[PDB]
C-alpha cells in the first residue's frame, strides 16, 4: 500500500507545506515523502485511500503531478 509520484512544479517550501497540509491526513495517509532535489513524491495510503484521492487533494491543493 504505497503510492510514488512526481511533482514537476517542486523546488520550494510552501508547496511542501500546502501539500502535506492536504496530503498529511487524506482519510487513508501513511506517510508523505516529497524529494526537491530529486522532484519526486513517495506517499503511502492505507486502505481508505487511493492516488485519485490524493491527487484529487493535491491538485486541487495548487500542485501538479504527471
Amino acid at each position: 500500500m504505497k503510492a510514488t509520484f512526481q511533482v514537476p512544479s517542486i523546488t520550494c517550501n510552501h508547496c511542501v507545506d500546502k501539500i502535506e497540509k492536504f496530503v498529511g491526513e487524506i482519510e487513508g495517509v501513511s506517510f508523505i515523502d516529497v524529494s526537491v532535489e530529486k522532484k519526486s513524491v513517495v506517499v503511502e495510503f492505507d486502505a481508505p485511500a487511493t492516488q485519485d484521492l490524493i491527487k484529487e487533494a493535491l491538485l486541487d491543493a495548487g500542485q501538479e503531478v504527471v
